[PDB]
RNA sequence: UAGAAGAAGUAAAUAUGUUAGGACCCGAAAGAUGGUGAACUAUACUUGAACGGAUUGAAGCCGAUGGUGGAAGAUUCACGCAGUGUUAACGUGCAAAUUACUUGUCAUAUUUGAGUAUAGGGGCGAAAGACUCAUCGAACUAUCUAGUAGCUGGUUCCACCUGAAUAUUCCCUUAGGAAGGUCAAAGUAUUAAUAGUAUUGAUUGGUAAAGAUAAUGAUUAGGUGU
RNA sequence: AUAAACAUACUUUGAAUCGGCCAAGUCUGGUAAGCAGGACUGGCGAUGCGGGAUGAACCGAACGUCGAGAUAAAGUGCCAAA
RNA sequence: AAAAUGAAGACAUUUUAACGAGUAAGGAAACGAAAUGGCGUAAGGACAACAAAAGUAGUAAAGAUUUAAAGUAAUUUAGAUUGAAACUGUCCUUAGUGCAGAUCUUGGUGGUAGUAGCAAAUACUAAGAAGAGGAAAAAAACAUCUUAGAACUGAAGAGGAGAAAGGUUCCUAAACAACAUUACUUGGAUUAGGGUGAAUCGAUCCUAAAUUACAGAUGGAAAUCCUUAAGAAAAGGAUUGAAAGGGAAUAAGAUUAAUAGUUCUUAAUCAAGAGAAAUGGUAACAUAUCAUGAACUUUAAAAUGGAGUGUGAAAAUCUACGGAAGAGUUCUCUUUUCUUCUUAACAAAAGUAAAUUCCACUGAAAUGAAUCAAUCAGAGAAGUGGAAUUUAUUGGCUUUGUAAGAAAUUCAAUGAAUUGUGGUAUUUUUGCAGUCUUCAUAAAAAUUAAAGGGAAUCUUUUGCUCGUACUAAUAACCGCAACAGGUCUCCAAGAAGCAAAAUCUUUAGUUAAAUAGAAUAACGCAGGUAAGGGAAGUCGGCAACAUAGCUCUGUAAGUUAGCAAGAAAGAGUAGCUCUGGUGAUCGAAUCAGAACUUUAAAGGUUAGGGGAAUCCGACUGUUUAAUAAAAACAUAGCAUUCUGAUAAAUCUAAAAGGUUCAUUACAGAAUGUGAUUUCUGCCCAGUGCUCUGAAUGUCAAGGUAAUGAAAUUUACUUAAGCGCGGGUUAACGGCGAAGGUAGCCAAAUGCCUCGUCAUCUAAUUAGUGACGCGCAUGAAUGGAUCACCGUGAUUCCCACUGUCCCUAUCUGCAAUCUAGUGAAACCACAGUCAAGGGAACGGGCUUGAUUGGAACGGCGGGGAAAGAAGACCCUGUUGAGCUUGACUCUAAUUUAUCAUGUGACACUCAUUUCGUUAAAUGUUAAAAAACAUUAAAAUGAAACAGGCGAUUGAAAGAGAUAGACGGGGAGUUUGGCUGGGGCGGCACAUCUGUUACAAGAUAACGCAGGUGUCCAAAGAUGAACUCAAUGAGGACAGAAACCUCAUGUAGAAUAUAAGGGUAUAAGUUCAUUUGAUUAUUGAUUCCAGUACAAUCAAUAACUCUGAAAUGAUGGCCUAACGAUCCCUAAGAUUUUUAAUUAGAAAGACAUUUCUAGUUAAUCCUUUAAUAAUAAGGCUUGGGGUGUCAGAAAAGUUACCACAGGGAUAACUGGCUUGUGGCAGCCAAGCGCUCAUAGCGACGUUGCUUUUUGAUCCUUCGAUGUCGGCUCUUCCUAUCCAUUUCAAGCAGAAUUGAAAAAAGGUAUGAUUGUUCACCAUUUAAUAGGGAACGUGAGCUGGGU
RNA sequence: CGAGAGGAACCGUUGUGUCACGCCACUGGAUUAUUCAAUUAUUUGAUCAAAUAGUGUUGAGAAUCUAACACGUGUUGAAAU
RNA sequence: CUGUUGCUUAUAGACGAUGGCAUCAGAAAUCGGUGUUGUAAGCCUCUCGGGUAUUGAAUG
């Protein structure tokens, strides 16, 4: 047989990211002394639209802690941020929307975003539109805190992991019904090559494991093991349940 | 049941037969290995170029239902492009896919140049096994390679002599082989080593015929007795 | 009884072949077949010649090149010898 | 063959006799009485004038062509002509040694054949010139150049230029052999020269997508990875990447045969060089350099989508006023029609704009301001007065310098004349202003300017390298070419119109672009028309007709309320003469109305046919380049699955490797259904998937222990997986684990079927609406529903028409003929028929009919015409694509063990994943979008740690081994016989009776059956007895219970199929027993005289039975079964050796033999010798191959391929004729009586090839496979008309039959249909054949 | 003929349809005599006269060709069956 | 005698062929007759005008 489209996607030739007009990498500033033991102030100069992502990006300008000059940053904008606003990053930062604090300084029940998974790694979790994580509980015995990920899973992180207080702006993006195939075509302008998806049943046996015969049907169960080799792992993998749940 | 029983072998040049090699000559679809191709086409990115005229009339806005407004992967015409029909022309063509008319489409899922990226059990595919330089249900090129072929075709001077076969056994055997029969050529033996014939003599067989209150089986009728 | 010395017995080595088909005072399956399959023999294949007008197999008869004669199958109105 | 003769004769001896066909095949050479005889080609060794010049040859070699002779023939010999330098004869040796074929290879050449053709692109004509080249009884045509006429492309061009590509094709002169389908004096062709000029245009420079280095990482290798991360490399990161992106700076005129933002004239511009730091204005801000401004930092520019509206300016077009100059028309007018009236870069600043944004004064409500639209205002409107910027260079337009001295248009013969002013018009270009739109927000760098800071104190020179010619296409490019194909752009006049549409014209280009003339046949290709009828044609309205612009009136059901809609339907439209409406302080085409006239008006060109239903897909979109444009794909919507990022998916041999990911669940990855509305029923048994679970059901390498001298052996313990249990069907799936729910239906789904009933028509296999036990509908395999949409499928109306009744006719180009030029396919030889036979459909053969030689135009009957080693079918022990618990494996994934960090879980120290400019680690001491740096001062600014800061962690990754899983992938296989193959069967190993023919052998998918077993007795033996059945008797007892006598040839039994055999037995009963054993021979059956297997006859043991003779090496006989290799069992003491006692005889200064006693070892080998284990040998059995002389083996190809086959199927033909059809004989009866007017049962005899079978003879290097249309001919078994006879014939209408095939035999609805069935009409509407007539005749509905 | 109901035939006359052969008088069709006239667009300064739109279009339209659309002939005799 | 040739020949015709004439031949205009259209151009009237008319029509 041939190689399925899922296999051809891993070589990354026409499936590379269309990341030419992107603003840059959106993350916190590199952790230094002035943010471990003090606070720095950053000015929100502008709010921009990063191609390929649904949330706006903020161009924050911190002055400098040690040398003369500027430190131009690029944050993921929290909902409620405005141009000309002063935001603060540091351990002693106040509990306001848009500030970046260590996760241990946030009281239980605080709503944060752009949380770090590992301290000093400049943000991992809760970065898509309208997404956030909630602080569940703290643990000073081992300097760890528990947060609730946007998928509902609970994660235990170091208490000095950093996060920004508030909601990621742009919520409700997916609640608007795409109506035209053209609109879906433009949605992937600054994304990968994935959109027009040919069903496996509509292919031939060489192209896909679903490539059927005289009637368009799969023919074998669509739930497969995780240990299935690439090229046969088509359908639902390690499906605990299946069907319209009740 | 091999051997011995006053040794017969060996060498080399030919012919014939068997065998292996390109193997009497030409013939596959295939397989593998190493390279070359995205000047055609498929998709994607970078940077450029290309919307003239009508129809219709959504929000929003003004007035006392009338205006305004100009939206829409809205309707159409043109420049272009395609290829629905004629199953027209042509069909040793203008053309290894074109021409004419009719038809459709004719800017946002649009059209298009150049640059660039993806390569053969691979790529790319709005999916037809489509396209990947007139080559694709696995490109092109060179080597292994004069691949193998129980199958098809051909196989070159004269006179003379002899002259067949379609049984039997075994086979993954049924378009083919080996044992064997028929045939030829060489080489012997004085040779208990002649007969596709008849006669006489002693046999063998169960066919044609014959039989059917002779055994087995089938079958029409008539007397006589109980 | 008859025949048989270029009789008889062979030995070695080897070729080709084992798709067969036809006839009938024969047989089986079949309604039957220029059908399928057999027993014995003669043929065609491998074979020309004379005759059946023509014909692989019928009939006569098998072949070095010729001359003269008697013939075979079968023929004798003409084509066509009688 | 036999005799005779035989050293050399000669003809391979003499005589005699017999004999002589031949495919496949054989007969090598030598062999005196020759074990076949010879011819030819080339080369090698010899021989070739015997007396010391020794084969032939310039007194003519080889070769070629013919003429004769010899030979049965292969061939040889000689002559003549041609040819001029080598060659030949004989014997041996050697071979790249003899051609008619191979779709053979290479080359050359015919017929076709002077044939098909040189027919798209509207078109040429007259005079003259040049030239060999328009002659001539018209030889009707004549290439190039000029002029005149007539025309075409029609400014989205057949115009003027570029990019790529080409490469000298550019220009000129000479010259025309070849080339451009005639010709050429022409040419993109031949020859020779000439031609491309840059500081300002480009390349060069910058970066984009991307690309490539050193060091490093990875790999067995080649090499791969990394591109700033890994580095003592590069203030921060290397190379390349655009002649369309970014970019310092040049214009006008003239000039050349050709180059020109490049040369010349004039006039410019740019870059790089040389000669205690200013004012003005309230402010926005402004001042021919002025008026300093370093490190460092910041900002801006370069530099950013699209739509639509309004508007400023320029240009073009049009037009008003005033002319100057020239040209056109002019006996008819026209103060007329036409042409020119221009001006650059770079700068200046008389006069004067539009738009936007800011500044000052004042403070708006009775709210105002304004736009086409909007939009705006106390974080301040309007007003007044100002500042700035944009408007194709300075500063937008006029104007000015350049600069009229140029150029344009004229006039004279170089010299003179002119070169105003406007427009509330259209289009293009270029800006601007706000509006809208995105789940799209629509480059970077080189490089430039400014700011914050306050460190320090006009003239002139040069401007390098490379490209620059020409085409850019109906002839310069890519397609074999001067190919009707394809190939990216720039500029862009008039009329008319909504229009860049069609049509015509101007500037420019061209009249040549594969030759023409005459004629005016058929048949064509392209374009038309048509009486009356109007789809009756046809599979089907295919094709054609028809509708068509604009204005007004009007517009239905349905509907997702948006549409349907240009629904449908109706009226108007011309010309001329007028009037009115729409503005500014003269002008725009637009609208409305009114008279009158006519050929009554959109129609030259352009320019929708409409309606009523059904099916499918929701829609816009995409698709099989070259037979499928769709109902297929996509789509949005819906739904499911996994994943916390060190992850999921996934590329890679590996990798500080790669992709989604510059990402983070509103995300990434994998899927199904396919808008909306309504609804998604029941099932967890099976296969998947999953579990937060199961221990001692089964599980590997390992680890532990025991024995042994050790290998070995044994026991125990070990993971995932499988098994058990729970969940899951918008998982695969099923719906009598649960029995099809809601719905839907003869459906694109229903065989029967042309289902039944309505309706549509005169007529309905079609359509629609109902019905539903539905072969075989049904719910995200999605069920039902359908508004709008569709180059989708289907049916019916109206309208229209050559589709048709039924054809006629007109035009152009061909075809015809001619001049010039000039192919190809195909070709065994060829070319009149009938019948026969033949390979069963002859051009050739046999017999007849018949024939005059050469051919022109047509034509499609034949040449089973050409094209292609059939693609359908079958066979190969031939493949390939795809599938799957087919067989055997494999990547990926997964689990267990091993691989040594410390301290007793804790730590870090290898290891993992990260982050930064390795930038304060560890221990001590939310008012404000502003600035923040190069320090004063006398250290400021704290010390130390052996950790750059975190995270993970002795776990995990990679390696090795072991188990699981693994069509993701690799390799391969997928029996045979066979009235084609498959399905079936086994005729595959096997036994009996029969076919089967009285020896043996012996066929069919012939007939009736059987085997893969059964038996410690059913084997062996001895003895006794007689069986089945019947008759007659005996309590219950009877037709059958048991007893007795008699008869009883087997009619019983004998394991079984059948056939044989058997009576003091081979059957029954009783008794003993294990011969159903070991060893050695020789035969018979099958047979190749192989094996296995079976059948015997003997011999040596040891036994059994019997008194004994005997009998017994399985079964009463004929079936009841199995090689090599491998595994596994049993057997090899009968005897031979050695050592030491006792005795004896031979043996050179030891040692063997014989005899008895003893003790030990003993089937052979593991090769230096032994030992105990282990293994290997030898003989004989078992384990088994049933395809039974014995591979280890699933499908599907309609995507298919190859070698072949008429050894073999699908069509014709041929034999047959069961079946189909037709016709007879007899006569029981029917026919009121009456066998025969008309019938005719029970039987029986034929004919036909118009049915379907049966067969496999021809065709597999191909005979185009249904029907219809068209057209001819033939048969008669006659439907009509003509002539007759009979009747249960009164007439009429009919019925049966004879002569007779010369003439007729129809139109339609449904269906592809042949057929069928209906509605008509007719004198009748008969049946059939001709390769199931007829495809280089059509059509393509069926297949 | 027949009870009736119904119900013929020969001779003679007159037509029609089809097939065959023709034919252009009458009637109809085609029409590039681009014949004559009208008219749309473009270009000839205007009139006239034209040309172009490959036959611009329309009305009438001779000739020639032709009708299934016009119209003639094949009603024709002897002998043997 | 026949053929060629001429009448850009017809009663014929793809080309041949066939038919006619060939110096009293043929061709040509012009005129008359005969048709078609519809009333020309210059100034409703001139005007039943003008135009065409064998090309495959009929006289002279």
């Amino acid at each position: 047989g041939r190689r399925t489209l899922s296999q051809r996607k891993g070589r990354g030739s026409i499936f590379k990211s269309r990341s030419h007009h992107k603003l840059g990498v959106a993350q916190h500033r590199a952790i230094d002394f002035f943010e471990r033991h003090s606070t720095v102030r950053g000015l929100v100069k502008s709010i921009e639209h990063d191609p390929g992502r649904g949330a706006p990006l903020a161009r924050v300008v911190f002055r400098n802690p040690r040398q003369y000059g500027l430190d131009k940053e690029l944050f993921i904008c929290a909902e409620g941020l405005y141009s000309g606003q002063y935001i603060y990053c540091g351990s002693k930062a106040s509990l306001h929307i848009g500030n970046v604090l260590p996760i241990g300084q946030c009281p239980e029940g605080t709503v944060v975003c752009n949380v770090e998974s590992k301290p000093g790694d400049r943000g991992i979790i809760a970065r898509a539109s309208g997404n956030y994580a909630t602080v569940i509980s703290h643990n000073a015995d081992n300097e760890t805190t528990r947060i609730r990920l946007p998928s509902g899973a609970k994660k235990t992180l170091k208490s000095n992991c950093r996060a920004m207080v508030g909601i990621i702006a742009g919520g409700g993006r997916t609640e608007k019904p795409i109506l035209k195939a053209g609109v879906a075509y433009r949605m992937y302008k600054a994304k990968r090559t994935t959109w027009p998806r040919v069903r496996g049943v509509a292919m031939n046996p060489v192209d896909h494991p679903h490539g059927g015969g005289n009637h368009q049907h799969v023919g074998h169960p669509t739930t497969l093991k995780r240990s299935s080799p690439p090229g046969q792992k088509a359908g639902k993998v390690a499906a605990r349940r299946t069907g319209l749940i009740r």
